[PDB]
């Protein structure tokens, strides 16, 4: 209903308010030496967490604006989190340091728009350094020592991520599975990876992993938005009549057909995940031709004819496994023959030979390598079904790491990138004092994470952070031993891409934080 | 809603006071002089009891901090107790001692993580001193002893006990029951052990025991997800017209099948129990066909080919008696013909002798084991129906305490075990202050058993403490006849794994509980 | 009793509070259209006024710690004031403009100490260019304008401060008088001027000008310590039998000698007033033999041997007129013989020839100064008794703008000198951020009575602060007329040293006030 | 002896060494090690620059090397003049832990009414 709205100093002081009680209940979890944080949940034990997601995720505030600041916050953790995958307690506490300092200095009567014209400037030299300081995990030696390194420093789960690397190659896909045996089961099946996510929630089977994984599932592919369940409901009675998981992949779902969905899952007779269509245009015709070849499926389109009632189990194509993650849909095992897959990686190679835009050219080349490259499963092998899920966990979080560190490189990790990026770039003047103040905000703000992982530690943040910022290199300051040497002799390490996304939305949204003035809201009622 | 956090000592001392509330109540409770703590039933009388468990599981405080605090603490009481069976007030006491000391020492400025390595590598010498001076009961005296004690000082049960562990051996499965005649009747009947669990608790017929006992059900056999009811209708419809018990073995039940069935035993015309499918991959087939042998049924598989809606009442497996515990499952006098269980004996026995593996090899040989060794059923004998539960519950926990004695050991009880253990790990430093305080929070929190069970006989606790310390051996102090001597001469006596494990989770719960900071909590409302 | 303390940010907001009421309160008034400012008296209509001194004197705050702030600037607006005799309304708009600045830069964070040492550079700075930029006003026509100015525009005074200027040569003794004629009574006769001050408050007959004016009065000369009013019990016999006013010189008046004269003269039967003794020592001594010389007296000191009590009417001096100001003392037309007075010039000319040390011939030369120069009387001539004191009021103050000028320089006023120095400034840095931010505080500050006197006028503060700061040397914005141009052609001019003065007062003050954290205080009660 | 709080780092330097009777008399040595550092710190912060980074640099220097707070420059004390008299940096931190032992052990506080 009707409205309160705060404007001036006062929405900054709430909003800095909710920030803050966020960001320290994210930051005490920060570090190897992160302490615990205990979350209610409503039935049962409360749970403990050094994991800064579950902690950021579980924050609402009762005060409306400090409620908006922290919504902000965890926004922009969960955004630097589905970008890289990790480092959210990175993100929040940069977030924070970078938006106490700016909202101080704005308090100083500095510009607000220079101040964050300031920061812009200091992190994109930020990034550029970090892009030059960057050291590529290209060897497969590093891939291993990154593997081992994030999940839980384990050698055997980042070596299966390194002969799985080689496998697919360096963009090739990777996925986990649990295997039966106590040895780990490391096999290539030719598959399909594509960019599209679920329709709504509902749809996951697991919602602790965030991803719907269906055995044996039914495909069904379309080229047509569901405008009703109508030409649902036959294949609804025939996967009825099967009795196993379903999959659909169409190019618009209606807000309707979803509800109708919903409403069915719930009701969850039948095992229905839906999901977008992945390409544009002729692109998403012709690759959908791909997956219905290795499926064994055919694509339904209302520009060629045939409908969504006139479906058979025939017509629908189906494989051994589908997962579906929250963005991400991938296919292992397909019916559909390798000779058929292998003519349609013949022709669109002489559609590659034939191409001439250069866009159309690379959307066919990774058509070609997605249909010729496979997927590879790495099968979780030891004794116990616990031991199975949380090494399954560790090797999915590890090879997250490991693909955003082979994305775009590796550096010492442990606060020592943004302290020796800070060091490489106090030189950096602004066009005014304002902007100039601003990059010194940065400055100072990118050398908190240090800061945080020492006083989670218990020692001295400042003299921590000077004895970093005097060496020179990789130089900095172990936290599990509390001792100071070498990151990359004793293998800390973080992606660079993390690490730069972290930090890209910390200023993307203190740029956009700092210049918040009026605060309109829900009636407090 | 909108959250309340609480981070800083205001966060530890709610959950200190918690803690406390929680830790006093049951610990009033503690030894054989432990006084009766009154809790409110709904309707009638209030009940009366000396038992940890009901005054702990009881518990939650209105002040959601101090609730979490309670919670926790529960929690690790609870774990000790599926752990063991028993020893929840001593689990609590030492959680409760350590976690005061140590929030005391924190409060003092030292800092959590090294306190909780201290008291981490104090637990760890603890508990490798306590298996040093566990003495072992493989002798069939001891047995009788720590049965007849266990058991309300009732050389009959622990008798009973004594010639069960014989007849199935060191390892062999022991299963109580009610028996007609006054005489106790003591069998051995072939039948089925496995560690799977029940899939909700409205499964369970008894609460007050936690088990659910079947007399002659007919048991499915499934090695597939219970995806739909639809493939349990004709099994329901089936057992409906038999109108006898029914036991599911699945690989997966889905929580709508789940739903389902807990409507249909709140309906309960049919009296449904599932439980997982135990045993892994190949393991797990293997060992449901020794299971379907065993009962003269049939495994369900979607890869062989035949479902679970082509299910008759031939198809299913049958057994005089079947228990499903809270993470346990046994199976009594199964109809499958002895000679076919005989030849699956000689399958898997020729199995090992092929096998290669070390892993498969053990499977296969604990599958031997259970499939040739069988099940002993001590049916308690006495005049009175009240007598025979009292003496059921009697012959329940003492097994349990003389499986535990087996497992690990016995070492003297009465709190002396702790208490010696303290009094050889005086020596024994840490890495720096912060560590040595934690150890030194460790030595003065496990004498804490000893201290609260004098103070429930109300002699001097200090007194009894030094007076303890200063013997040697297994002196001690019996608090029944409140004077001193050999606990081994007067019988009192606890199993190392109870005491062990309740050390572990206490040292555990409070590692994790020093080192909490955010509290994050629904809104009082 | 009891004390409250308030330190930290919420003392510098309690003082900006307080500070900021105080010259609000007193900046209404600054400029020719400030705005009238009405303050109570008791009795009858409250008073009306544009002065700053009236309305920052009556004001003192309710709550203790804003008292404190209003109290501090309002006691360095009294001592520009006292300095000068002008400029308390610029002196606290400088102090507010500063110290708001200043106090915001110290919320950002910034070193309060380093804040202070770049606004004392600044200030520095400033002053150093006011002197570069100061227009000497040696000249007869500029003093004759600036006396006119001070004075409400009135020639006539100005032109009798030009010619009294004249006769008492360039650092002269001018004193005005209340004339009979309608004809100014311009006249030189030899007398005194000496630099101290009356004893106690109470001494003063007329409240409302701050001096002690007597007609014909017995002065009596001592070197000696009024340690007991024994000493003057004859001298107030024979003062109560001449029944006239008497002024005393002594070395030292003790508390209770003061507080004897104090109950005297609220018994007022005597009309004492009380000085200390001018000069030091053997200096001391000749310049008090040459007062006895000026008013026929005689000097009592201890070691030569004379007492107080051995005094006759006689021994004490005389003269025509004497006036006590508050640190000054003048004495028209002594009694004493002007060959004594010309045999003691020539006696210190001697002592001059014969002076090596420069510091005692100085004070040498001063003596003969004063002894041969005399004082010029300027008796205001006007027709009625009220115009009689409010052109009195007239010469007084524009006397002291034309010493001030005389002393110093002039220059334009209006604002615009600080708004030239500013301009000449803006290239000046520190030895550091802070130091440079106190540095642009001050640069921001000096532009503020510009500002203010324009915001006065009504017109836009900050277009006539660029048009201001455009145009350069004299150009400014004339009040009276609202109209731009040069102040020198339109007589808008104030002298160097009052402008001075309130920058480095309001600056020291500043400089003070921005490093206090703590503020004890009397308890609210 | 060098003023400016390096008599007490340079002293709190040279006895870190010292062991007490038991585990609390030991704790109140390192109760007096860590409070001598105060005055050097509270100086720093006054200065408003880092009191941990600038204990740690003092203490990593040894003889008579410290952190003159007038220029906010390091250097050695006995070059730029910074000096203390022994006896009232002695009588001073003498008077502090004397109040400090008897006021450590004060439970009860018995007062006027408050009226
Ligand atoms: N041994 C170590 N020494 C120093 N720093 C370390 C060490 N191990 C990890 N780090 C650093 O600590 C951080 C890891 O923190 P943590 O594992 O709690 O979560 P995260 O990756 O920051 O974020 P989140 O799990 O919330 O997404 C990274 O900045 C990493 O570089
Ligand atoms: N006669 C005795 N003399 C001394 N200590 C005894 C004696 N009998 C039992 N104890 C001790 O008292 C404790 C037994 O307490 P109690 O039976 O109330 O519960 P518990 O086993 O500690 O735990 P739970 O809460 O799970 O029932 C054990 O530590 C045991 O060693
Ligand atoms: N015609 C004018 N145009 C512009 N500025 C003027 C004009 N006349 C005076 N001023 C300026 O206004 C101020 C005089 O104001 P005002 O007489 O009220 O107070 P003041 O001299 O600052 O101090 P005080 O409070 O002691 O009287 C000076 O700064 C003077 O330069
Ligand atoms: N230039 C300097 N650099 C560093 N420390 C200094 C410097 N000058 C003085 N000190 C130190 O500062 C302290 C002097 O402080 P201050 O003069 O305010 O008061 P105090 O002598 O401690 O005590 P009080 O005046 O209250 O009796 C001494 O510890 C002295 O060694």
């Amino acid at each position: 209903a009707a409205k309160d709205v705060k404007f001036g100093n006062d929405a900054r002081v709430k909003m800095l308010r909710g920030v803050n009680v966020l960001a320290d209940a994210v930051k005490v979890t920060l570090g190897p030496k992160g302490r615990n944080v205990v979350l209610d949940k409503s039935f049962g034990a409360p749970t403990i967490t050094k994991d800064g997601v579950s902690v950021a995720r579980e924050i609402e505030l009762e005060d409306k604006f400090e409620n908006m600041g922290a919504q902000m916050v965890k926004e922009v953790a969960s955004k630097a989190n589905d970008a890289a995958g990790d480092g959210t307690t990175t993100a929040t506490v940069l977030a924070q340091a970078i938006i106490t300092e700016g909202l101080k200095a704005v308090a100083a009567g500095m510009n607000p728009m220079d101040l964050k014209r300031g920061i812009d400037k200091a992190v994109t030299a930020a990034v550029e350094e970090l892009k030059a300081l960057s050291v590529p995990c290209s060897d497969s030696k590093a891939i291993a020592q990154v593997g081992t390194i994030s999940a839980n420093s384990d050698e055997t789960v980042g070596k299966l991520i390194a002969e799985a690397m080689d496998k697919v190659g360096k963009e090739g896909v990777i996925t986990v599975e649990d295997g039966t045996g106590l040895q780990d089961e490391l096999d290539v099946v030719e598959g399909m990876q594509f960019d599209r996510g679920y329709l709504s929630p509902y749809f996951i089977n697991k919602p602790e992993t965030g991803a719907v994984e269906l055995e044996s599932p039914f495909i069904l592919l379309a080229d047509k938005k569901i405008s009703n369940i109508r030409e649902m409901l036959p294949v609804l009675e025939a996967v009825a009549k099967a009795g196993k998981p379903l999959l659909i992949i169409a190019e618009d779902v209606e807000g309707e057909a979803l509800a109708t969905l919903v409403v069915n899952t719930m009701r969850g007779i039948v095992k229905v995940a839906a999901v977008k269509a992945p390409g544009f245009g002729d692109r998403r015709k012709a690759m959908l031709q791909d997956i219905a070849t290795l499926t064994g499926g055919t694509v339904i389109s209302e520009e060629i004819g045939m409908e969504l009632e006139k479906a058979t189990l025939e017509d629908l194509g189906q494989a051994k496994r589908v997962v579906i993650n929250k963005d991400t849909t991938t296919i292992i095992d397909g019916v559909g023959e390798e000779a058929a897959i292998q003519g349609r990686v013949a022709q669109i190679r002489q559609q590659i030979e034939e191409a001439t835009s250069d866009y159309d050219r690379e959307k066919l080349q990774e058509r070609v390598a997605k249909l010729a490259g496979g997927v590879a499963v790495i099968k979780v092998g030891a004794a116990t079904e616990v031991e199975m899920k949380e090494k399954k966990a560790r090797v999915e979080d590890a090879l997250h790491a490991t693909r955003a560190a082979v994305e775009e490189g590796v550096v010492a990790g442990g606060g020592v990138a943004l302290i020796r990026v800070a060091s490489k770039l106090a030189d950096l003047r602004g066009q005014n004092e304002d902007q100039n103040v601003g990059i010194k905000v940065a400055l100072r703000a990118m050398e908190a994470p240090l800061r945080q992982i020492v006083l989670n530690c218990g020692e001295e943040p400042s003299v921590v952070a000077n004895t970093v910022k005097g060496g020179d290199g990789n130089y900095g300051y172990n936290a599990a031993t509390e001792e100071y040497g070498n990151m990359i002799d004793m293998g800390i390490l973080d992606p660079t891409k993390v690490t730069r996304s972290a930090l890209q939305y910390a200023a993307s949204v203190a740029g956009l934080m700092i210049t918040t003035e009026c605060m309109v809201t829900d009636l407090p009622k």
